[PDB]
């Protein structure tokens, strides 16, 4: 016979590392906003694979781009040229209005690249003494799991037991302009890296004006403003980039996750020549970075966001979701927050009943969501969701929450 | 009409970062051992995308695996289970005979994961005080371009201008057992990471017994032996792992590149429970790591290496390649080295005549290869190459060298 | 006639700096737990002047000490000796079991003194190069308003507009042992300064085991543990020192506020000879520090705490206070916290309901308390309060909270 859910759980427990704490559900198919488990049950996806399937699971446009290119050429490395990478480079730099892009594969690779750019520019353009360059981060940041990434983390689960840590990384509170201003008094700071909304920290939305103040302080003190839009970008919050809400232009922009619609690990580092060209030939790279397959996929994934106006849809539907969640009782759900279709609720955790239990019952009533910590549940469905489907989801959430 | 090669060169110059020094050739199609440029000209591929397309370009069996799964489900994240990952996990662990695998995407991610395991094991099992754990590396190593990876580099091009560097990374000479022994006298050393053959260093083959000696020293001093087989593994050197030549079993094995036949960025960290399970749920991850699309690709890629006996082929044909290369005048080609189909020659570089110029002319004659520095040319065709094809290539190599 | 409350407010507004936001009430008399305003109204004191009047207002024994000594001698400076200081020094050092005490006047002065001790010890004993020594602080710390003190603050109200700031001060989260452990990897760290309970942050009580973990980590990495007990000490939390709950011995202890029963500004720095004697004659001082009048007061104030077993009372009555407070509706009072008689509640602040408005009404109902931000009210009565008086006070709080 074919494996049950319990069979699948057991096999991974035996042959796979235990580095995740998954919700016990076993999926075999996805399409648009929906996932199906091996028992044939249907679920609303309200995680979107950490906002990587903004376009919905298996979008036909993106699938067709992948199938078309895989027959021709998939990997040359950048030791040679191919005919696709330049077409993608011209498309994406003109779309976001930066001189250049440096292609990578995963989100954390984009972040590492940005740190290297910041340091290189710091030493060769700004003139910092080697090797005294600093990069400032905000408390609660998440940008991956390399040794460098977790060195900037304030979450012990991320860094405990994995030191000694990368020097030159400082931390200030998020959503705190006086703290940024105090930090940038040090001329050895080369960059401030920040998420326009902190995702994995629990959808922490900064106050109106924060990003304007950030852009202002970074310009004033000759510091690069690095915007990590790997989770918040690409229509998820209701705009091409979440920084578009305050119409601010960062020095470096990071994209990933939804850049491929979930079909291929593609990430990108966008910035102007004065920054980008501090890195000379041979001084940075990646084997699969910029490969023609990922590029065809990324072009299609970006075109989907545009053609279907998913940003406008996320903006419209997000406020409906938040407004409805705000009707839940003040002492079962203690906060609602988000922008566009990146949202979260905080539940009054008891030692009897918590976010994990809510999510188990959400699963049972046909909706997949994951907690982060033990009192916050994230709601992030694919951006192709329609209003009637959203309202059905909302009913499921009401039903579940009010059932405890 | 279509863009020319020069068009392609110019577009990337304008819109892409300048972090590579590519051979001036623009490819648009690849099949088996062959690549075609946009002018229609045909080439032998003797780089194999740094040994990522061992199975040849666009291998029909791996391509079908990609095409089959892309319509079903491509990314859940490991927040949920799917039906594919566990099947891959059981397969690859049993193939290399380790308890568990931890799935990642790129080679440098696999290395970072191994360093994190080494440290976590160092503190929680070996009892090193936090955070005093050291990892030893060999001079000439290349394992990627994160801040941590270049912190272990002895190549200025990799690390200059990118500091400050990761602490706890110590460097010793390659192919030097006394040096290793002295380093392992420090009880705070958690691991030694090393390539069985150094790839980007210029195909540097250590003396017979080196790997056996490393294994013995690591076991004696309770140090983890991390073998980086991201380039040497998967039949490229004539065995499943280069480490198999001396019957050595590393504590952690890293795989990447050809694990997907070039269709998808897939890498793996293999080790037993005592090491793997030092990392608890939530303590390490990656958005695309272990996704079902890459898993189906990897399973197919591994099956191809087995079914077509590519390791055996690489062994036999490698012998021919080195034998025929060694016929070149001592005057002109000062060294020939390699195992299996991972090979290189060293030319007596004059002020006028260098490896780049040779490769430019090899291109002109229908064969693509990349130099390492001024005096080393690597030869690494896909492992599906046939003897007649190989000898045709050898002729091309011969006439090119002698034409200077 | 005599000045009204309104007269008093308007006079200070005209001739005094506007650096405070006081509760509009004008006191003229104080005795034990009670205060009377100029209109004759009587109030419970639930601020205890930031815990400086633990012994109650105008304690007869402390007053008698003042009156007795003021007729004899009040100030010689420490350029000469007097007959009182040595007696106080022996008394307090034997009481807390440290070799020596250094006498100062205000809390922030004791803190400055401890930072100088730590640095001096760092350079002359630990061997840190001048001037590379660091001191680590916990976010949320409050220890005064000198340029140095606000340089370690994470509260913009304290530091904004007052820089540039003192270098060599680093900040980590409170109640976070992994973060402390990470910070102490730097051998240039000389000390960690921390409150056993953060007072002005809103009575933030760390997890059980925190103080033990700090002591252990500081010892392990040769770092001084400075315990700021200026608010938490002297029976307020139900022990002589709040660190006594975990049987922890800091390297340096800071005392102040209630050290004088509110009659005189007296502070003290306690530590052993290997630390204290790093400061040589002429290298630190204060005009009024260690004056005979303050010393007589201090001895009396310390005797009151002991002879009336006020720590025992604080512990017993604080248990009662927190138990009764937790009976308030979980939807209006969202948290209750504290130790002994240092306590606070968190309210569910709305746009129209806040901590300030609550304290205004408490005042109207005969109880004086201070808010923290918009959602915290501190409750800290003098330790001489009796159970029946506490219970009466509690009904005022009940009446007030429920009345909204
Ligand atoms: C994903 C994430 C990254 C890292 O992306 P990657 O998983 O492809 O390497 C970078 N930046 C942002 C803003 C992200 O959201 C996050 C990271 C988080 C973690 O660090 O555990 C889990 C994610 N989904
Ligand atoms: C590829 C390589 C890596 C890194 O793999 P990645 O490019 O997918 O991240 C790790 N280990 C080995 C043995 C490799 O060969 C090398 C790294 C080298 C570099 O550092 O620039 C270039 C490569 N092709
Ligand atoms: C009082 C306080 C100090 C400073 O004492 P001082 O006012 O006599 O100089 C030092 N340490 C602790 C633990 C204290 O509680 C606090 C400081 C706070 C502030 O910084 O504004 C207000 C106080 N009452």
């Amino acid at each position: 016979g074919p494996p049950t859910s319990d069979d699948i759980f057991e096999r991974e427990y035996k042959y796979g590392a235990h580095n995740y704490h998954p919700l016990p559900v076993a999926l075999e198919r996805g399409k648009g906003i929906y996932l199906w488990d091996v028992e044939g049950r249907k679920y609303f996806d309200f995680l979107s694979s950490y906002s990587a399937v903004n376009q919905g699971h298996c979008h036909p446009k993106i699938v067709n781009a992948l199938k078309s290119q895989v027959d021709k050429l998939t990997l040359t490395s950048r030791a040679f040229y191919n005919n696709v990478l330049g077409e993608y480079e011209e498309y994406i730099t003109k779309l976001f209005n930066y001189h250049k892009v440096l292609p990578m594969n995963t989100g954390v690779e984009a972040g590492e690249t940005a740190c290297k750019l910041a340091r290189k520019w710091g030493y060769t353009v700004k003139g910092i003494q080697k090797y005294k360059a600093k990069i400032v981060f905000a408390a609660g940041n998440f940008w991956g799991r390399t040794l460098s990434a977790i060195s900037s983390s304030t979450d012990p689960t991320s860094y405990d037991g994995f030191g000694p840590f990368m020097p030159g990384f400082d931390i200030i509170p998020y959503n705190d302009l006086p703290a940024l201003e105090r930090a940038l008094q040090d001329p050895n700071v080369a960059a401030f890296m920040v998420e326009p909304i902190q995702g994995e920290a629990g959808v922490v939305v900064p106050d109106p004006g924060y990003l304007m103040g950030v852009r202002e302080l970074c310009t004033r003190h000759q510091v690069l403003f690095i915007a990590d839009e790997i989770q918040t970008g690409l229509a998820r919050t209701g705009r091409w980039l979440a920084v578009d809400y305050e119409n601010v232009r960062p020095d470096i922009v990071l994209l990933g996750k939804a850049l491929s619609g979930g079909l291929y690990p593609v990430s990108a580092v966008l910035c102007d020549d004065d920054i980008m060209l501090t890195i000379k030939p041979g001084e940075h790279g990646s084997t699969y970075g910029g490969n023609p397959l990922g590029c065809r996929v990324a072009i299609a994934a970006l075109e989907v966001l545009e053609e279907e106006n998913l940003a406008e849809n996320a903006d419209k539907l997000g406020i409906i979701l938040r407004n409805e969640l705000m009707k839940l009782p003040s002492d079962v759900v203690t906060a609602v927050r988000g922008k566009g279709l990146l949202n979260a609720i905080v539940i009054k955790e008891t030692k009897d009943w918590d976010a994990w239990k809510v999510c188990l019952r959400l699963r049972d009533n046909g909706l997949l969501a994951k907690p982060t910590h033990g009192d916050i549940i994230r709601f992030a469905p694919p951006l192709v969701i329609k209003e009637d489907e959203l309202r059905e989801s909302i009913e499921i959430i009401n039903k579940t929450i009010l059932s405890f």
